[PDB]
DNA sequence: ATGATGACGCT
DNA sequence: AGCGTCAT
């Protein structure tokens, strides 16, 4: 009746940096613009693992975790740029210095919840109400949508990509009812209008180019980032929901990506999120539990409530490297080395975390792998930070681990190891 | 033999 | 506290 509950309350938007860290290499080097190149890390082995792939490269079929010698053969043209190394190991800090460029800059417009590297959603709730009330009555012109799509427009009674693209926003706008302050379509499409703004003032200030996704919600945003990229924003809206959802695999949805989503499949014979809409919540709740089936209930009717966050600090700052296989750390001052590499690469980050965010971490977590055995992390340890000493904190380190050394001669280390992990969390104002 | 990370749920 | 899932 009057009182179902659509998840229309909100406008949200994701943005994110198109094929981040080339750009960040492109804007840099400019003689790897407009090319197939691709971002790697540790040359010796293979010529590097890709980590990040243009749009021209992708043409050609190379993806992210592919060896650099492997992707030449797709691409014998690719160009590479590969990311810094120090202590030993990859350094990321050029490209957590370009994220915060563009943090910055979306933080001018709203409340921001940092995501990834690369990306941020946005609440537009309110600038859109700003907005509304600026904006007299006047029509919404399609000149101020020049990169929007409308996902499920056109539709009813052009071959090229630009024709589509405007037929849409034309179908869109020409149904778009502008006096009337309360529809959700129209914050939608105010909301799209300021995102337009977000990325022209990021890619003027960086000169980095990204995709945005204009929803209701984080879920759908996500969604609809990567509908149209690169360089390009699209919006979905409530009502494009069952058309999008019934031919959506399940696993395109954040948080679906895994084994639940796998779950979901398997225990209800499905493929499609759209198809979950059968199902009463309590069936849901009964298969997957009372949280997820409240929220796989709400979700596939295009709804969800999970907040922006306003946070653009992360809450941890970590260090690791891998040694798999024959590099295996085997001996205790290998162990105690390499933890002193770790400790010096995070007492950097930290210090710098101080001086600019007046924070203080105040808990060290240690976390190790050991060969053979089949995890992300074979084992956590915690002890207390209490001073941004690369010494202090390896040596620490090591006390908290050294009991896992099954070796009976002195000196070993069995079994071997083959992850070292440093994370500073539990941060404090200071 | 991609790796280097980060957020958060569960018990 | 420590372990597991999901993600870029
Ligand atoms: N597994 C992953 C995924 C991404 N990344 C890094 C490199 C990417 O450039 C950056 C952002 O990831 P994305 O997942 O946002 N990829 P980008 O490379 O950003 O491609 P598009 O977002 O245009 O598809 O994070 C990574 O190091 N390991
Ligand atoms: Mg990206
Ligand atoms: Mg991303």
């Amino acid at each position: 009746g009057p009182h179902m509950a659509t998840g229309q309350d909100r406008v949200v938007a994701l943005v994110d940096m198109d094929c981040f860290f080339v750009q960040v290499e492109q804007r840099q080097n400019p003689h790897l613009r407009n090319k197939p190149c691709a971002v790697v890390q540790y040359k010796s082995w293979k010529g590097g693992g890709i980590i990040a792939v243009s749009y021209e490269a992708r043409a050609f079929g190379v993806t992210r975790s592919m060896w650099a010698d492997d992707a030449k053969k797709l691409c014998p043209d690719l160009l590479l740029a590969q990311v810094r190394e120090s202590r030993g190991k990859a350094n990321l800090t050029k490209y957590r210095e370009a994220s915060v460029e563009v943090m910055e800059i979306m933080s001018r417009f709203a409340v921001i919840e940092r995501a990834s590297i690369d990306e941020a959603y946005v609440d537009l709730t309110s600038a859109v109400q700003e907005r509304l009330q600026k904006l007299q009555g006047q029509p919404i012109s399609a000149d101020l949508l020049p990169s929007t799509y409308i996902e499920g427009l056109p539709q009813g009674p052009t071959v090229q990509k630009e024709g589509m693209r405007k037929q849409g926003l034309f179908q869109w706008l020409d149904s778009l009812q502008i006096d009337n302050l309360t529809s959700p379509d129209l914050q939608l499409t105010v909301g799209a209008v300021i995102v337009e703004e977000m990325r022209a003032a990021i890619e003027r200030e960086t000169g980095f180019q990204c995709s945005a996704g204009i929803s209701h919600n984080k879920v759908l945003a996500k969604l609809a980032c990567g509908l149209n990229k690169p360089n390009r924003q699209t919006l979905v809206s409530h009502g494009s929901v069952p058309q999008l959802f019934s031919q959506m695999p399940i696993r395109k949805i954040r948080s679906l990506g895994g084994k639940l989503g796998a779950s979901v499949i398997e225990i209800l014979g499905i493929e499609y999120m759209g198809e979950l809409t059968q199902f009463t919540e309590s069936q849901l709740q009964s298969h997957f539990g009372e949280k997820n089936g409240s929220w796989l209930y709400a979700m596939c009717r295009g709804i969800e409530h999970d907040p922006v966050k306003p946070r653009q600090l992360p809450k941890t700052i970590g260090c690791s490297k891998n040694f798999p296989g024959k590099t295996a750390l085997a001996t205790r001052e290998q162990v105690q080395w390499w933890l002193l590499q770790l400790a010096q690469e995070l007492e950097e980050r930290l210090t710098k975390d101080r001086n600019d965010n007046d924070r203080v971490a105040t808990q060290l977590v240690v976390s190790i792998r050991v060969q053979g055995d089949k995890r992300l992390s074979s084992l956590r340890r915690c002890c207390a930070l209490t001073r941004y000493d690369a010494h202090k904190m390896s040596h620490d380190a090591f006390t908290v681990i050294k009991n896992c050394n099954t070796s009976g001669i002195q000196t070993e280390w069995s079994p071997p190891l083959t992850m070292l992990f440093l994370c500073a969390t539990k941060f404090s104002a200071s």
